[PDB]
This record gives structure tokens, C-alpha cells and sequence, in this order.
């Protein structure tokens, strides 16, 4: 047996723009992401599959049913967003004095009378409907992580097919301090209206994706799929200043946990010689982040300085973890390895024999023992699993990843690591951005067609995993990779 402590919480996560969509009346076309999967141009270049968010799997309608099979299962723990553009579909007034040319965000004053302001433009029908799911959240003993922020931005603070065409006359995104200043005001906003409802509050899930795809990996297809390492940076240092004030407006209307959800890999080395190309990656990839929003210190210019406004802003760690990345040392500096983690053939093996998923990431359970001991070793912060989940809609790998995962996350509590949860992702099969409804990472398999929920032999595994506390005597075996000889090579 692998028991938890007793205060230990399963559960799942989930995107708004990923599972709301799908009943009539849930459609919100007022967002980047919305605009940039209906677009002709990048559905022609293949850049998006075609595939349409509002023929979803329908929670904004069928959330009831959801969270009926959420509490059936034996979960304990939810983690969600709010979509900004549901709140604030409109645009808002520019502000009075606050200079749109100044690099730094180091204050965003938010009192009552600003957010008395703020009520007369929210959408009073979404935050109604938004209250009326936390409730039955709430009402089937689901512990609920609000997380403000899972990539859609509203179109009036972002219009990616102008930025692609190389114009930045508009808006312009993460690339402009107008959206930090909104973002904070968004943030505590929502504290403000759903605090009484919330346990913990995330202010943003992995912003690294949104920067590091949107202008680097522009083969994603991800908004606004403007190629700049330029920009790249711009967007990251906005989010680290965004993240920093979005807790200080949380913090100003609410006493409770704030904290970041963020994407890692477990960064390894393809020989003994290659150590210390695992330790730049960990600082270019996870370390310069979280040392500026927990320890205020950053390069601006060439220069290593703290920022006050930055230190201490975050209470826990989410930590998003799917599969590893090879890397060897190189004279400039390091590489990563295709044939690898992320980078592998679809329904197939990686380079060392091991099985990949139906998106091509291969099986490497160690790797998320690897990140909690590492992120613990350095902050001493506590943390949740919010993300971790296959694409496998056959279910023939997601019972040996399943059990595999939460294995490391008991291997790691065990090494003396504070974590307090694990949220699969996912509850439910969702909209997998620019590749569509093609990856499915559902516990429970949709019918797109019905919107019908079905239970994959996974969730029955996890309903034995929840409902006990433990990994069980009797599934113990799942701790192990799946066999590949009767699978693709
Ligand atoms: C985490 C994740 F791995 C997937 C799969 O590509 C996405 O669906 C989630 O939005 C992301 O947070």
C-alpha cells in the first residue's frame, strides 16, 4: 500500500476555454484564442486543426454532471479559471495618469470605489453562472483552487492575427504594460466577488507556454505566433510583473493562499558529462521565474538587481509535469534532444524504448519525483500536482501513468516534500487548443456529438486511488511502464 496523509487531496484540473464551450448559450467569441482557431489563414497553413472550441464538451451547461462524477470517483480537490472575457467582454476606459512607455509596474492602487467602478462593466450573467457552478463545487465537498488566468485574453487587450501580420498598432497582449495594470485589477476583482466561495487562488497557469510557443515555437500554433526572441522576453518580464501585482490585489481583499501554477520538465542528461547543461536548463527554464516572484531577483539591462515589488510575492508552488527533456552541453552552451519527452513520434517509443502518448511525450513518471524535490530543496514552498495526464483516448497507457504518478508524489511527501494534492488533468476529454478535440486526456472519454460522459478503466483506478487515500495493494502492478511489445513501434 502507498498511503497519503489524511489532509492529502485528489482531484483534477481544467481550463475554462478548453471545457465551457459546447451547449448552446456557453459561446464566448470574444477572446485571442477564439479569433486566432476561427481564423482562415491559420486554418489553411494547418497551424490550427480546424477544429472549433464551441462544439466543446459543454461544462458552462453540464457542470452538474461533471461534479456528479467528480464526488462518484472520490475527489477531494478542484482546480479552475475564471475567462476574463466572460467577465469583461467590453473594453475599458485607458487610465488617468499611468504612463503607457514606463517598462516597470510596480504598484496598481485597487481600493472599494475602484472596484464599485469595475461592477458597472462586469458581465453580471457570468459572474451569476460562475457562482451558481462554484456552489455545486462547494456543495459535493470539492476543496477549489481559482485560478484566474488559463491563456485566452480578451479581444479588446489582444487581436493576435493583427501582431502575426506584424503590426503592433493594436493590442498587443502580454508585450504591453496596459494588460499587466488590467490583469491585477481582473484579479483582485474576482477575489472580491467569489472569496467567500475559494479556498486557495492561483493568479496565472503557465505563462512560460503562453510566451515560449506564441513567439518562439510558432510551429504550435499558438497566438499570436509572431517569431521574436525579442518579444519573447518582453511577454515574460509583463507576466513576472503581472503575477507580482495580481497577488498584491488578491492580497488587499482577501487573507487566503495565493500562489502560481507553471509548465516543467524534468531536465536530464544524455550522458555522465552533461550535469551541468541539466542545471542551465533548470535556471533558463524554472529558476530565473520563481527567483523573481519569490526572491525579487532579475537581470534588466545586463544587471543583477532585486525589485521590492517583487520579493515574496507567492504563498505555493502548482507544478504542471507531463514528461522530461533530454539535454547535452554544447560549446555556446546546451541543447535539448529530439527523440525525447516532448519530442518524440506519436504511438510509438522514444529513443530508450519507452512508450509515448498519443501526442508523442514519452513515459517518465521519475521526472515529476525530480521537479518536487527540487522546487522543495530551494524554497521550502509547499505545493499541488495541478497538472499531470496523457493523451490516450484507447486508455491503454493512462492506468500505468496514473498509478506511475502518484507513486513519485508519495516517493516524494516521503523524501520530506509538502504536498498537499494531486489534480490529474483531466476530469473530462477537452478542446487541446491549436490540435483540437484529437488529444484526449480525459479520466472520462466525451461524446462530442451527445456531450455524454463515459468512465475509461482509468477513472475506475483513480475512484480506488481517492476513495482510499492510497495507492492500493490490489493496483500496485500500475506502478511500472507500460508494456511495449504489444504497442506501435
Ligand atoms: C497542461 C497540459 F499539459 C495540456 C496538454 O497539452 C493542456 O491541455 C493544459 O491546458 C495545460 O495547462
Amino acid at each position: 500500500m502507498y498511503s497519503f496523509p489524511n489532509s492529502f487531496r485528489f482531484g483534477w484540473s481544467q481550463a475554462g476555454f478548453q471545457s465551457e464551450m459546447g451547449t448552446p448559450g456557453s459561446e464566448d467569441p470574444n477572446t485571442d484564442w477564439y479569433k486566432w482557431v476561427h481564423d482562415p489563414e491559420n486554418m489553411a497553413a494547418g497551424l490550427v486543426s480546424g477544429d472549433l472550441p464551441e462544439n466543446g464538451p459543454g461544462y458552462w451547461g453540464n457542470y452538474k454532471t461533471f461534479h456528479d462524477n467528480a464526488q462518484k470517483m472520490g475527489l477531494k480537490i478542484a482546480r479552475l479559471n475564471v475567462e476574463w472575457s466572460r467577465i469583461f467582454p467590453n473594453p475599458l476606459p485607458r487610465p488617468q495618469n499611468f504612463d503607457e512607455s514606463k517598462q516597470d509596474v510596480t504598484e496598481v492602487e485597487i481600493n472599494e470605489n475602484e472596484l464599485k467602478r469595475l461592477d458597472e462593466y462586469a458581465n453580471k450573467d457570468a459572474l451569476n453562472h460562475y457562482r451558481e457552478i462554484f456552489k455545486d463545487l462547494k456543495s459535493r465537498g470539492l476543496y477549489f483552487i481559482l485560478n484566474m488566468y488559463h491563456w485566452p485574453l480578451p479581444l479588446w487587450l489582444h487581436d493576435p492575427i493583427r501582431v502575426r501580420r506584424g503590426d503592433f498598432t493594436g493590442p498587443s497582449g502580454w508585450l504591453s504594460t496596459r494588460t499587466v495594470y488590467e490583469f491585477a485589477r481582473f484579479s483582485a476583482y474576482i477575489a472580491w466577488k467569489f472569496d467567500d466561495l475559494v479556498d486557495e487562488y492561483s493568479t496565472m497557469n503557465e505563462p512560460n507556454v503562453v510566451g515560449g510557443l506564441g513567439y518562439v515555437g510558432v510551429k504550435s500554433g499558438f497566438p499570436p505566433g509572431y517569431l521574436s526572441f525579442e518579444l519573447s522576453r518582453r511577454h515574460m518580464y509583463n507576466i513576472i510583473q503581472a503575477h507580482a501585482r495580481a497577488y498584491d490585489g488578491i492580497k488587499s481583499v482577501s487573507k487566503k493562499p495565493v500562489g502560481i501554477i507553471y509548465a516543467n520538465s524534468s531536465f536530464q542528461p544524455l550522458t555522465d558529462k552533461d550535469m551541468e547543461a541539466v542545471e542551465m536548463a533548470e535556471n533558463d527554464n524554472r529558476w530565473w521565474f520563481f527567483d523573481a516572484i519569490i526572491r525579487g531577483e532579475i537581470t534588466r539591462g545586463n544587471e543583477k538587481i532585486v525589485r521590492d515589488d517583487l520579493k515574496g510575492r507567492l504563498d505555493w508552488i502548482g507544478v504542471n509535469y507531463y514528461t522530461r527533456t533530454v539535454v547535452k552541453r554544447t560549446e555556446k552552451g546546451y541543447v535539448s534532444l529530439g527523440g525525447y519527452g516532448h519530442g518524440c513520434e506519436r504511438n510509438s517509443v522514444s529513443l530508450a524504448g519507452l512508450p509515448t502518448s498519443d501526442f508523442g511525450w514519452e513515459f517518465f513518471p521519475e521526472g515529476l519525483y525530480d521537479v518536487l524535490t527540487k522546487y522543495w530543496n530551494r524554497y521550502h514552498l509547499y505545493m499541488y500536482v495541478t497538472e499531470n495526464g496523457i493523451a490516450d483516448d484507447a486508455d491503454y497507457q493512462r492506468p500505468y501513468y496514473l498509478v506511475s504518478h502518484v507513486y513519485q508524489v508519495h516517493r516524494a511527501i516521503n523524501s520530506g516534500a509538502d504536498v498537499r494534492g494531486y489534480l490529474h488533468w483531466s476530469l473530462a476529454d477537452n478542446y487541446e487548443w491549436a490540435s483540437g478535440f484529437s488529444m484526449r486526456f480525459g479520466l472520462l472519454k466525451v461524446d462530442y456529438n451527445t456531450k455524454r460522459l463515459y468512465w475509461r478503466p482509468s477513472a475506475l483506478v483513480y475512484r480506488e486511488i481517492a476513495t482510499n487515500g492510497a495507492i492500493t495493494d490490489e493496483i500496485e502492478h500500475l506502478n511500472s511502464v507500460p508494456p511495449v511489445k504489444p504497442l506501435r513501434h
